[PDB]
């Protein structure tokens, strides 16, 4: 079913599966801000599972394979969402409609301001590139499928085939937007190189999170099996 | 004369990158004394230090690099030096399944990595990257473009100078796509292959982040040392 879609059906499916916008719990301190981010991150987690279950090809995997991808990708997925949302708010991180924070606010927690600066710079980068919605969901899917792939294999080829298909889909969007051939491979390159920065941000996030917790394999399996 | 980076054709980009390539270095031990008489970390640290000096010289020959300020050259080098060692390693390990070719006299397997702690996770990741590169039949011409991408893109996110780096990156991408056109891949194959290569770079970044964590837990080249090294290059005999 997955590999037979057209790039149009690929985009539609990806657009449909998109999680809802969530609010933060209805001035701020360290403990205050971390509690609010944690509770928001925890509630986005449940919706991210529902989102993952609708990414074509993902339900074709064994449950163990699904947990491994989500375990590797979850923080990258929250960060790409955040950076997407904060595109039109220079200097600001849009965590939720009622939770828009500046870098000064990032100084509320020790060691968090670095992460904030990197997230702001990525946001400004995607804004500069005029990232479109249809391209965003394609990238978010690539993170899910790529992030854990080299850290688990007839099923390895299967993931790679979906990845190839998302690449096709990205190109097709770029051609429908009237980019030249040359411009198409250049934009593709620019988008995928940003993924390395997201991976880096995620690793710095985990480090900070382990200086204090991260969703366990068991919890992830539970939620994935509960769907 | 002097070429400007942005003027180069695909063939001139490749040739500049091929000619910039550093030599394969040997590990420094006495082949008479047993490998039980030496530290694993000792050998790797010594090799990495010597590779770093060549990495300076190599970075200066990447088109566009010297167009940047000293300060910017140093920031890029500081953020991508481990990823550069790591991609060189995965490349030369390609024909040695299950083994990492640190040097022609330092070919290590998994069980050998379990001696230093934390080091086994990284070894496994390096081995899988290496087998991914094999399965794709990565070419030397492609490897040089990837290595240059890493150098310029690793610290670009961390301002009209940025347009320049951005243009250089576009040129390297053009070069990769020319290489794949010349080798007879269709358009869709070219895009797919390019995508597969760039995604492997995120994995290398991951590996470098874990490498760095391990080294901070123990020496990492500081902004100042690198500054000293790039500045010292100007006093080297051409
Ligand atoms: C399981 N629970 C998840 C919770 N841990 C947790 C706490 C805080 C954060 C926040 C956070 C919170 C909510 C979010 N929504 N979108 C993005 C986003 C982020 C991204 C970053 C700024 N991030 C910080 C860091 F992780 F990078 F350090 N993420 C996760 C334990
Ligand atoms: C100039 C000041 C001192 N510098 C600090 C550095 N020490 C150092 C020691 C060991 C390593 C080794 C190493 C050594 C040699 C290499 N050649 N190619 C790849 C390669 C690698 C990659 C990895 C396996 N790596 C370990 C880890 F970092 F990932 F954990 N890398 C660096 C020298």
């Amino acid at each position: 079913m997955a590999l037979s879609l057209t790039a149009d059906q690929m985009v539609s499916a990806l657009l449909d599966a998109e999680p809802p916008i969530l609010y933060s719990e209805y001035p701020f301190s360290e403990a205050s801000m971390m509690g609010l981010l944690t509770n928001l991150a925890d509630r986005e987690l449940v919706h991210m599972i529902n989102w993952a279950k609708r990414v074509p090809g993902f339900v074709d995997l064994t449950l163990h394979d699904q947990v491994h991808l989500l375990e590797s990708a979850w923080l990258e997925i929250l960060m790409i969402g955040l950076v997407w949302r904060s595109m039109e708010h220079p200097g600001k991180l849009l965590f939720a409609p009622n939770l828009l924070l500046d870098r000064n606010q990032g100084k509320s927690v020790e060691g968090m301001v670095e992460i904030f600066d990197m997230l702001l710079a990525t946001s400004s980068r995607f804004r500069m590139m005029n990232l479109q919605g249809e391209e965003f969901v394609c990238l978010k899917s690539i993170i899910l499928l790529n992030s854990g792939v080299y850290t688990f294999l007839e099923e390895k080829d299967h993931i790679h085939r979906v990845l190839d298909k998302i690449t096709d889909t990205l190109i097709h969007l770029m051609a429908k937007a009237g980019l030249t051939l040359q411009q198409q491979h250049q934009r593709l390159a620019q988008l995928l190189l940003i993924l390395s920065h997201i991976r880096h941000m995620s690793n710095k996030g985990m480090e900070h999170l382990y200086s204090m917790v991260v969703p366990s394999y068991d919890l992830l399996l539970e939620m994935l099996d509960a769907h």
